[PDB]
């Protein structure tokens, strides 16, 4: 079989796009910015 699982203790917020832990929601939630496509441009022109 496999073994690890050593040191329990994992960070309660996970991204679950990449593969990134953080201690704060706050900064997860400001990276996922970057996973969720942040372009200037949009779908029309104003
Ligand atoms: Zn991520």
């Amino acid at each position: 079989g496999s073994s690890g699982s050593s040191g329990s203790g994992e960070k309660p917020y996970k991204c679950s796009e990449c593969g990134k832990a953080f201690h704060r929601h706050t900064h997860l939630n400001e990276h996922r910015r970057i996973h969720t496509g942040y372009r200037p441009s949009g779908p029309s022109s104003g």
